[PDB]
């Protein structure tokens, strides 16, 4: 395939959807291709600043996202991750703020927002130094193990693992810290991907900059190994105001790179890098929980 | 944040930060937490007869304010205390010696009130052999799996007990396991244990008796339930002591607490900003140990 870029630059769409009546924001997207169409799950914020979740109706082209249905989940699955777990032929939805520190549900009908199984434990542990507690999971496998990565709004990235034959199931309560920095430099919204054909993994993490939210990147040769800084500063980031080509938003915030293969390896084609991110109008302000986040798409330049 | 521990320690120091109120001769064995952005310090007292009790200080924002903070006597003593917030059950804990059990604890939702604590409960009900004092100087620390009790015996040993985190608050029982052994003077008392922020590592400090005064030695571990390895191991190159403190008002660097920013049961220290609230005494002081004029000072890494 293609090696990761040494230096990142992008072009952007404008906003691709707006929240339906009774909602103020669409956040934290997770995307898969399902039956040749785009299947997107995400969080919601309502007029009171309370968080829930949803999916979009299946849509073929990004220009059609604005007319897709917005389907409210009856029990919330905030900051979701969706993937197909191939060894047991089942789709997985992982999330925070449910009955366990992280939870999951299963389905064979993932286009139905309300077709998921009863919640099961994904992780039951704790962290310290945090105003939020554990936040923003992702889940990724290799041929031997499944891995859980997450954040804490506290400058740390955490990891747990289990044998692949034990999944779906709980990772337990123990974790290991894999990265540490200032709170603003490693804040939240971590994502991890297999770089197709390159024997390498990509991690991206949301940071708080002087000029907006932006992403930093790291690389590894194994999911249980060391993470090395790649695009590390606000002025030369993975994706941010400095290199996004987006003028409708300053923020490039919590979302998902575009994955074509929907399986548990979270594989990206680095010949065709694209980023489904949350942004907000440059004129927006006030209460964080009421900010009008909505989706946009970056394509490498 | 996530700095590695230093390989080698050296410090600068304040002078005395506070002195005992009328009727007391010493303030000893501090335990500190941040409570709503302010410094909350508990400690032992020695009175004009050399008898031991406990107290807290009024809440204060800056170390320069400690000398004018109220000194609030506890109606029932909690000698050599440990204070922390037990997050899983949303409650503050005060652990201590010389009460109704070998080690005891009380609970509170109002920890700034010296006399607002619940009735005493058992923390530990065992004994140790070959000690002139019996069990002394507890601390309590958790990870994601278990809570741990560490303590000393004025006898060259450090002791450990443990329980599942879901069983706490409760008693650790009566059994203990010896994790370190040396001469009485090399591993004497005033043990403290901390999580090194971001490092997947733990730090233990222990008070020792040197030629030139009291000083601290250090150890590290990769798991709280595992083996402890010596780090700073001599009086001339200590964790903290006369050799490296930058303090001239005191020779002793004795029983206190590293500065913890997060108040919870993990006892986390930010190794980018190491500071030590220690007990010291005037260089011209002397005589009976129980009457010594111990009082607080603060080290900052140099
Ligand atoms: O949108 C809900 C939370 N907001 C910050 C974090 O990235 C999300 O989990
Ligand atoms: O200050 C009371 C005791 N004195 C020695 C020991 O470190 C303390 O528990
Ligand atoms: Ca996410
Ligand atoms: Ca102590
Ligand atoms: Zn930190
Ligand atoms: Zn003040």
């Amino acid at each position: 395939g293609c090696a990761l870029p040494s230096t990142y630059k992008w072009t952007s769409t404008g906003p691709l959807a707006s929240p339906k009546s009774g909602l103020v924001a669409l956040r934290d997207y997770s995307h898969v291709i399902y039956n040749g169409q785009h299947l997107v799950y995400g969080s919601t914020a309502n007029t009171a600043g309370s968080y829930g979740s949803m999916n979009f109706g299946l849509f073929s082209d990004w220009s059609e996202m604005s007319s897709a249905s917005q389907n409210t989940m009856s029990t919330g699955a905030v900051a979701p991750t969706i993937f197909y777990f191939a060894p047991k032929s089942v789709w997985i939805l992982a999330y925070q703020w449910g009955p366990y520190a992280f939870s999951y549900r299963t389905s064979t009908d993932p286009s139905n927002a309300n077709g998921w199984s009863s919640p099961q434990p994904l992780f039951t542990g704790t962290i310290s130094g945090s105003s939020t507690g554990v936040i923003d999971q992702t889940v990724i496998g290799d041929s031997e193990n499944m891995y859980l990565f997450f954040a804490g709004d506290n400058g740390h990235i955490y990891r747990a693992s289990m044998p692949i034959g034990d999944f779906p199931g709980s990772f337990g309560s123990a974790s290991t810290i894999v990265l540490s920095d200032s709170t603003n430099n490693l804040f939240e919204a971590v994502e991890v991907y297999t770089v197709e054909g390159q024997n390498q993994y990509l991690m991206i993490v949301e940071a708080i900059g002087a000029n907006g939210r932006y992403f930093r990147s790291f690389t590894a040769s194994s999911l249980g190994g060391t993470w090395t800084a790649q695009a590390s500063t606000e002025s030369n980031p993975f994706a941010g105001k400095a290199n996004s080509g987006a003028t409708w938003t300053n923020d490039i915030s919590s979302g998902d790179l575009v994955r074509t293969n929907p399986d548990q390896t979270q594989t990206i084609d680095a010949c065709n890098l694209q980023f489904l991110y949350q942004g907000r109008s440059t004129s927006s302000g006030g209460d964080y929980n009421l900010l009008p986040y909505q989706p946009g798409l970056l394509t490498l330049a």
